[PDB]
């Protein structure tokens, strides 16, 4: 009887066997715009993925991971709140059954389709185990996902979900470029908190993009054609995989941007 996003091991659920669900920098959050103060000593972010070696994709039975060689310092993200260098580790993403909901956090109170997740872990930690075991250890590039017009550099992770649709299943994911996933713009939104699935360790400092990126209907229709179940098992669609936003409690989220 393992966590995962139905009625009987849901969000509301996980504090039994993970009792940080409860604690004080729980992610995700909603973004308040009015209340989120700008902060002119933030810097500009940096994100270097020119370097960036793509290796795999997992379907891990909550989600698909797009997974990065981190042995070196290949794709990095540093600047912004940021002291010193993280490496991205993984992609992700959240999405829902339906175009109304599917995003973590959420923009006063507004909901987006989906939400992208690249997450990085601090380099002076030495690998992501120990990382995750420390208030800065990881860096998490949010980004929403809109319904719209098509994201041509989405369409290579799109076409190879077929492949992988139960969990346990991997394939091949060599040479894709995660810089075809970025909006024009990198103002954000920045807040301490926690990892959104268990075990929900409060290690992330998270910044979250304003821009959006577009995609279109067919694009997030194959997502929802994933499965949660291993092959065999009966069908459950990888839909709704959001945990829904969670107390601000003793936090102020930052703005890049005026
Ligand atoms: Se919800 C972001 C995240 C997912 C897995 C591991 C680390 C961080
Ligand atoms: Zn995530």
């Amino acid at each position: 009887h393992h966590w995962g996003y139905g009625k009987h091991n849901g969000p509301e659920h996980w504090h039994k066997d993970f009792p940080i669900a409860k604690g004080e920098r729980q992610s995700p959050v909603d973004i308040d715009t009015h209340t989120a103060k700008y902060d002119p000593s933030l810097k500009p972010l940096s994100v270097s993925y020119d370097q960036a070696t793509s290796l795999r994709i997992l379907n891990n039975g909550h989600a698909f991971n797009v997974e990065f060689d981190d042995s070196q310092d290949k794709a990095v993200l540093k600047g912004g709140p940021l002291d010193g260098t993280y490496r991205l580790i993984q992609f992700h993403f959240h999405w829902g059954s339906l175009d109304g909901q599917g995003s973590e956090h959420t923009v006063d109170k507004k909901k987006y389709a989906a939400e992208l997740h690249l997450v990085h872990w601090n380099t002076k930690y030495g690998d992501f185990g120990k990382a995750v075991q420390q208030p800065d250890g990881l860096a998490v590039l949010g980004i929403f996902l809109k319904v719209g017009s098509a994201k041509p550099g989405l369409q290579k992770v799109v076409d190879v979900l077929d492949s992988i649709k139960t969990k346990g299943k991997s394939a091949d994911f060599t040479n894709f470029d995660p810089r075809g996933l970025l909006p024009e713009s990198l103002d954000y939104w920045t807040y301490p908190g926690s990892l959104t699935t268990p075990p929900l360790l409060e290690c992330v400092t998270w910044i979250v993009l304003k821009e959006p990126i577009s995609v279109s209907s067919e694009q997030v229709l194959k997502f929802r054609k994933l499965n949660f179940n291993g092959e065999g098992e009966p069908e459950e669609l990888m839909v709704d995989n959001w945990r829904p936003a969670q107390p601000l409690k003793n936090r102020q989220i930052k703005a890049s941007f005026k």
